């Protein structure tokens, strides 16, 4: 648990951001050059205020599997003079499964914070708010009404963006290497 | 850091509860017998919520030390049938400086979270919202309104109680040894 957590806290910190946009406030992370992810429900608009600054949107993408099924993830460019650290090699190639990981949150209401949520398992398809969603991963989380956006990770892994629950288990849509490029 | 938060987790699992008063929702730690402790601005009443079951208050004693100053803690005799696992062997006889800590806050805003806050000092002495308070500790904590009856911990310590913040600095009320018996 603690190396999954000081995995966590660095990754966090170099590639982590707090978003607003007009839905919300969502953990946002940096991929590489000017690509970052949010889950889909953050609906970015063309600006976003990311540490409380506004930066302009290029392109939203919200992604889909070869025969159109939802996978609740928003691929964002910003129009920025930075590029993110790249982070791709440590996104898999295939949905995680893992003994131990930690959804961490960086929002304005949680600020830097870090929850142990044990065993991930691949739960692939299903219904969330009653759309057909797949590549699920399924976790522990005595759950809340959004404060989703988290970043699921585990010792020198990024498993997955945290979309939702359903009171006892939470649920992050895959973060696939093959989604970047 | 990781080893701090392997600690908090344990700790947390075994020691901690989540309390509503009238006054909100607070992070309770149980330390020996029937004795927790709360924030002072938690204002316990005759009867409080611990993990949503009404329990029966015998006592409260709001602290302060030798010279009617401010502690800012509160501690409250539960009427319960359960004894809390002692964890009096973790309190210090004085005020904690440490390098690398970690608040944990267990609430239905922030269920099991924790928060690596790097360093603790000895603040001492210091006005919390126009109120002169000893033997306060020192960390970074970009700030909230409230979330505070976090329990401040280290590797094999329990620091203290999380009673505020300015905005860059939190604020945690030493909590020590002889307080218990």
């Amino acid at each position: 648990m603690g190396p999954a957590f000081e995995f966590a806290v660095a990754m966090m910190k170099r590639n982590s951001s707090t978003v607003k946009t007009e839905y919300g406030e969502f953990t946002m992370l940096g991929i590489y050059d000017r690509w970052a992810v949010l889950p889909r429900h953050a609906k970015p608009g063309p600006t976003i205020l990311m540490n409380d600054q506004e930066v302009g949107v290029l392109d939203a993408k919200e992604l889909v599997d070869k025969d159109g099924a939802n996978l609740e993830l928003t691929l964002l460019k910003l129009n920025r003079n930075e590029k993110f650290r790249d982070i791709r090699g440590f996104l898999a190639k295939e949905e995680v499964e893992v003994n131990e990981a930690v959804l961490a949150i960086n929002t304005s209401k949680f600020p830097n914070m870090y929850i142990p949520v044990g065993q991930v398992t691949e739960y692939g398809f299903l219904y969330l708010g009653g759309t057909p969603t797949k590549r699920m991963l399924m976790y522990n989380f005595p759950t809340r009404a959004g404060q989703c956006g988290g970043v699921l990770m585990s010792t020198g892994k990024v498993l997955g963006i945290h979309v939702g629950g359903n009171g006892h288990q939470g649920f992050s849509a895959a973060l696939l290497k093959h989604y970047f490029n």
